[PDB]
Order: structure tokens, then C-alpha cells, then sequence
């Protein structure tokens, strides 16, 4: 029993974890096979950052201008490449602890675990979401730039974000390991912010299933409603429109417990309406919207 | 910026982890130079774990009634001993994984990272505190046994808890790694209970400084209490009595945002009378009590 904020476990990541340096510019980049995969944010310097000119910049750098080092150990970089805003280090050295990995990209709504990294030191690790604006609500600080964002499927590691930067909000943005920003984000200084955001309305029927396989049950009702009646209810909310998809998606949760969708939307509708007054499930006063029906499996049975 | 529930990097724990077998009872051990550590339980077999007298049990059993596998390598025993409710099996082999490490116990307000983990394969890692009533609110669902909490400093593991067994209300009981329960359990059936728990007052301090740093401070005033004043109120809430000890530690907060200990007390004491209105802090409703004044520090510098 119990319910988490639950992480992967990070070691697998932790092994690919390196510093890299450019000038004066220092960030984290993950060393995977012979490849130092790191943010091109790297090859500005403190006048660059402003508004610079990347192709401009890397034609501009020789391999020597690249300090990677992997713990106490220089690793030579023998050549260099940009991808879209990823910078592609090729290292004389193939990484040892390199895991099974792809490189994948995230739906909002999805969640990763994330390795906060400075100067190529892991520190902490966390669970987060993408968000409908794609961003990430994460906890980063200065140094954080190149720390990675993953699942872990059986023993393969899915890449699913690199950190870029942090917007006026407090919010975190990025890119996919192929360099391609989740978003309308660019990695230079404009007036660029997060756009309006949703509530997961999926991720909270799967955690109120979470509650009730937990014993919460104070919130279930007799009512059942349709699909439509529940969407126009909940969108006056800021909910994101409930799907025949997410419906059949919460199918599992709702053999476990019993309590089909559209009677867990009537739940969910009079919680809405009504509050929660006074009251918590699994630990909150609000309605949590960062666990997936997977997590909800995987953490409850 | 951002405040997690953020957890300590796994990896060196991930690297200790196995699983032991005595008959058909299997769990989680702990390996770390030539000894796997793991709850005595396993030597309990169906009938045996109602009331057992383990003392009796360990003298009928031989090294090689211990089968313990790290990963797809199965490591002999060479010897057996027991340490209160912890079994000790010497293995002929070191773990060449060893990370630098201490057994250390915690106390009651605490937090440390837990390895959930089943068969001896680690399966998440999120973050927990000790409460005052020796119970923690873990995640941990049937073959947990023996997955281990710790915490990093610097370079060093500090394991602090072994788990063991999961009591009524879902939460969940276990030891140090010396196997000395925390809190007045036992490791078969019994009619233990968790007794009465409280709210970790400084750490509630601790997270609404963490606000402040993020730029929540809508709950501050103008008003500073004295410390009478606040535990008078505080325990009409089932808060721990706030202590010079607690204003202390709470002083590099202090300092970095200029607000006083006994000023935030007036803001807590008005946010446990008023409420907090539909509005929230750090993107929760509830006052949290799980984050301690190094959390909050580690985290938001
Ligand atoms: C508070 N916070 C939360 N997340 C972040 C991430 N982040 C970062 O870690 N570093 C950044 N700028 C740098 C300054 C450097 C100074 N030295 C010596 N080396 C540096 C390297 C960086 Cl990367 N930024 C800002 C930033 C990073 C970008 F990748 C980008 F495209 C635009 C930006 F404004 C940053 O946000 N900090
Ligand atoms: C739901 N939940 C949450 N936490 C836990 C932890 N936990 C556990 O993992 N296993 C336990 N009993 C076993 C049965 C076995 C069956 N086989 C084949 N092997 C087994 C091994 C164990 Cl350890 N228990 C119960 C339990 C474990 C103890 F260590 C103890 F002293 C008393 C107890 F009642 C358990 O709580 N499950």
C-alpha cells in the first residue's frame, strides 16, 4: 500500500553523466557509446547568449575547444556536430556504462523522471510531467543545463528530454535528444513564455483509481455520467477533454477496482463542483494530475 | 526555481541490491563487502511467520539452505549470524560495487530516499520521512521486504532503514541496519498499531521558507509571534512543540530570505486558523511536512 512522487532508478543514467566546457561556458552533457550529447547552448559565451548565431559559432570551434571530462578523466573529442539544438561531441572513447537506451519524445500529459545534474554530478532525482504548454514544473538551478529526463522500460533507457533553460514562470524548458524544443521555445534570450496550461484530466481519474486501490474511497458516488455531460463540466475548470482513448485507457484501473470511467467521472465532477472540503486523498487537498495510468499500475500492483 | 519531491541519485545503492532465498521465502538483501544483510524473516516459512522464535529457526538452518543471487550470479555463503531482527550472511565474494558507506540511525522529522525494490531488482526511488510515531509512509507492495532508505553525503551511502513489514493502515515499519526497530514493532503477527503521530512542525518552517525562496509569499504578514505563543497554538494542531534547537537550525533560511523564525511562526499560526483559502503553496493545499531545513537548502541552492 502507499502512493509516491515515484522515480526510476537513476544509476543507469548516472553512468552516462559527464562535464563539458567550452571557453569559459560549463554544462552537463550523457556520454553514450562514443557521443557526448550536450545542449549547443555550450558554444556561446556571456556575449553570445543574448542572440547568437549558432551556425555561425560552431564554425568557429575546433575539437580542442571542447573540454569533456568523466569524473577525473579528460575524454578527447575527435569531432563535433550540431543537431538542431543539441551538440554531438564524438569522443576517442566509447562509454563503458552505456545502458540499452532510444531516444525518444513525450506527449504532455506523459511523465519522466529527472537526473538534476551539476557539473556533470548527479544530485537529485524526481518525477515530473510534460504539461499541455510543454513545459516541465521542475527544480532546477544555475548549472542544471544538460541534465536528462528518462523512463525505463525492462533495462532500456527511453531519453526523453534535455534541460535547456528556465523561463520567467519558474517553469522548465527543453528539448528532446534530438535537439527539437518541446514547445515554442528557442534556446536564445526573447520574450518567450509558457502558454495557457490544462489540467491532465486522464492522469486524475488514474490517480483517484490510485486512491481507491489504497483504500480512499470518501469521494465515490452512486452517479454515473456521460462523456459529454462530464466534458462540459469539467472544462469550465481548465480540464483537458476526457476521450473514448483515455476511457479505454483507464480500462485496467477500472477492472481492479470495479468502478467504471463515466462512475469515476461523476466523482470527479462533484469534487469539482463542490471541493473537497476539508478532506485529503492519498495525502493532497488538491487534485493531482502528474501520474499516468501506467504509473498508477506499475506502483500499485 | 521549482520545489520537488526530490529524491537522492540510486545508483550506488543499486549496486548493493540482491535477492535472498531461504526455502521458498524470498526478499531483498543488501550486499556490501563480503556480507549480504537482509531481514531474518526469510527464515520463516509459512507456518513459522505467525510467532516465530528465530533464535530456533536460524540453529536448523545451514549455509547452503541460503540462496542469494546478484543479478544472474548466484554467491555462495560462507557464513550465517544474526543481529537483532537483521540476518548476516557472509558471501566468499566482496561486492566490487561497495560504495563508501555508513549504518546510521535517523530520528523522528528526518527524511531519506527509499530504493523500492522486489526479487532484488530495483523497481523506483522516491523520498519519505521518519514520523514521529517511528512509522514511515512508504510505497511498498508484497516482496519490499528488505529494500533499504538511505541518504548521500558527499561520496558516502548513510543507510539509515531496512523495511520489513506493512501494519494495518498501510504504513510502513522496519530497522535500522544494526536490524533495532524504529519504533516499538516486532517482526511477527502481533496486534501492533501505529501509534498517535504529529505534524513536523520545523519542517513546516522549513517549506514555507522553500516558498519564499521560489516566490510564494502570499501567506506572509506583517505580525511576529514569541515562541510560547506559537506552541500554544500549534499544538491545539497536533504540531510538535517548536524548540531554540529548531529556530537555530532554521537560521540559514532565515538569513537568506530576512525573515525571522518567529516571524514565518505568525504566518503558520495564521494559515493553521484561517486555512489557506483555495490558494496554494508550492503547488500544494496542505501545510508539508516532509522536507527539512537541509532539504530545503540542498534543493533551492
Ligand atoms: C535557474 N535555472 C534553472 N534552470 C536553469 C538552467 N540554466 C543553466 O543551467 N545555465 C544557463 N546559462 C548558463 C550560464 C553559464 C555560466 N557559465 C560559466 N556556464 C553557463 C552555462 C549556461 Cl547553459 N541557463 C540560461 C539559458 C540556457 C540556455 F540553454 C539557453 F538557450 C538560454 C538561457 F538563458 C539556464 O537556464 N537555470
Ligand atoms: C504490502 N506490503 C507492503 N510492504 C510489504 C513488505 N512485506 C513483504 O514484502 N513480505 C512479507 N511477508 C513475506 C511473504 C513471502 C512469501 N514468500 C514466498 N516470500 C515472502 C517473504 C515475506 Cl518477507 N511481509 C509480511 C511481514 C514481513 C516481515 F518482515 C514480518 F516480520 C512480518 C510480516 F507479516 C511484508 O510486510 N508488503
Amino acid at each position: 500500500s502507499g502512493f509516491r512522487k515515484m522515480a526510476f532508478p537513476s544509476g543507469k543514467v548516472e553512468g552516462c553523466m559527464v562535464q563539458v566546457t567550452c571557453g569559459t561556458t560549463t554544462l552537463n552533457g550523457l556520454w553514450l557509446d562514443d557521443v557526448v550529447y550536450c545542449p549547443r547552448h555550450v558554444i556561446c559565451t556571456s556575449e553570445d547568449m543574448l542572440n547568437p548565431n549558432y551556425e555561425d559559432l560552431l564554425i568557429r570551434k575546433s575539437n580542442h575547444n571542447f573540454l569533456v571530462q568523466a569524473g577525473n578523466v579528460q575524454l578527447r573529442v575527435i569531432g563535433h556536430s550540431m543537431q538542431n539544438c543539441v551538440l554531438k561531441l564524438k569522443v576517442d572513447t566509447a562509454n563503458p556504462k552505456t545502458p540499452k537506451y532510444k531516444f525518444v519524445r513525450i506527449q504532455p500529459g506523459q511523465t519522466f523522471s529527472v537526473l538534476a545534474c551539476y557539473n556533470g554530478s548527479p544530485s537529485g532525482v524526481y518525477q515530473c510531467a510534460m504539461r499541455h504548454n510543454f513545459t516541465i514544473k521542475g527544480s532546477f538551478l544555475n548549472g542544471s543545463c544538460g541534465s536528462v529526463g528518462f523512463n525505463i522500460d525492462y533495462d532500456c533507457v527511453s531519453f526523453c528530454y534535455m534541460h535547456h533553460m528556465e523561463l520567467p514562470t519558474g517553469v522548465h524548458a527543453g528539448t528532446d535528444l534530438e535537439g527539437n524544443f518541446y514547445g515554442p521555445f528557442v534556446d536564445r534570450q526573447t520574450a518567450q513564455a509558457a502558454g495557457t496550461d490544462t489540467t491532465i484530466t486522464v492522469n486524475v481519474l488514474a490517480w483517484l483509481y490510485a486512491a481507491v486501490i489504497n483504500g480512499d474511497r470518501w469521494f465515490l458516488n452512486r452517479f454515473t455520467t456521460t462523456l459529454n455531460d462530464f466534458n462540459l463540466v469539467a472544462m469550465k475548470y481548465n480540464y483537458e477533454p476526457l476521450t473514448q482513448d483515455h476511457v479505454d485507457i483507464l480500462g485496467p484501473l477500472s477492472a481492479q477496482t470495479g468502478i467504471a470511467v463515466l462512475d469515476m467521472c461523476a466523482s470527479l465532477k462533484e469534487l469539482l463542483q463542490n471541493g473537497m472540503n476539508g478532506r485529503t486523498i492519498l495525502g493532497s487537498a488538491l487534485l493531482e494530475d502528474e501520474f499516468t495510468p501506467f504509473d498508477v499500475v506499475r506502483q500499485c500492483s
